């Protein structure tokens, strides 16, 4: 059993001026046990280097980005380190990791996969937006 989440920004951020696509990462999801899923995560094109954090939120509603997705339903403890500079002109970064969760794929479908990091300079994209986030509905 497999699934995928295409991760896009929904918010507009001053620091993110890459306009050919809003896609900033991919989660490829494969069940690897009766009740265990593997998450193959890659990130690309994010403006700030740092440790990013993944969660799965309760709702598949991304109309308002993270703010419409409800609460955190599953949290991953392991960070995603994004320190590889992949765009020199724009100074954008990439990263990758494998994560796992003790959940079958069927319980994941239709929820939102979210990766986020606190903004280095929130005063310049204020004031209710604290985090840079990119997210996508999980689909079979
Ligand atoms: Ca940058």
């Amino acid at each position: 059993s497999s699934a995928v989440a295409i991760l896009e920004t929904f918010q507009k951020y001053t620091i993110d001026q890459k306009k050919d696509t809003a896609v900033r990462g991919l989660a490829r999801i494969v069940q690897v046990g009766e009740n265990k899923t593997l998450f193959d995560i890659t990130v690309n094109g994010v403006p700030e280097a740092g440790n990013y954090h993944a969660s799965i939120h309760e709702k598949g509603d991304v109309s308002k980005g993270v703010e419409s997705t409800g609460k955190v339903w599953h949290k991953f403890d392991e960070p995603i380190e994004c320190f590889n500079e992949s765009d020199l002109g724009k100074n954008l970064y990439s990263g990758k990791t494998f994560l796992s969760a003790p959940l079958p794929t069927w319980q994941l479908i239709g929820r939102s996969f979210v990766i986020s990091k606190s903004l280095n300079h929130p005063e310049n994209e204020p004031s209710s937006v604290k985090d840079y986030s990119f997210l996508g509905v999980i689909a079979r």
